[PDB]
DNA sequence: GAAATGTGAGCGAGTAACAACCG
DNA sequence: CGGTTGTTACTCGCTCACATTTC
């Protein structure tokens, strides 16, 4: 099982690898068109957000 | 803070970040004195290995 | 000037490589 | 002769911070 990443989703959606990250946490300062693109791309690739790295970026709230 | 970073340990022990992991690796070119120095910070600071970080660092643990 | 997206760096830890250095 | 230490960054997978962009 290949661990999908936001890079896969963003590339497929046609956006920056960050755009997919903003929807998973808040989604402030984003256009609906960009958001739908992001969400549909993550479902098609069956990408699962890796929480290990999510908290790694400066959180660790578990 | 109990779960400190290896950088935190490296500093306390008075060594490099390279030798700090070496002690844990318990296989590299690690001198006896070196491990004693490092393990001191480990206990004093209570180094806790982050499964998420260790795995993200290139260790396919998940 | 502010929304929005892209560019970029940082986080945590592990590992890799050669060369100098003292024992 | 050689065991050993080191710097420094890469790299994961992510997310925030900022720079740019444009109206």
């Amino acid at each position: 099982m290949k661990p999908v990443t936001l890079y896969d989703v963003a590339e497929y959606a046609g956006v920056s690898y960050q755009t997919v990250s903003r929807v998973v946490n808040q989604a402030s300062h984003v256009s609906a068109k960009t958001r739908e693109k992001v969400e549909a791309a993550m479902a098609e690739l069956n990408y699962i957000p890796n929480r290990c790295a999510q908290q790694l970026a400066g959180k660790q709230s578990l």
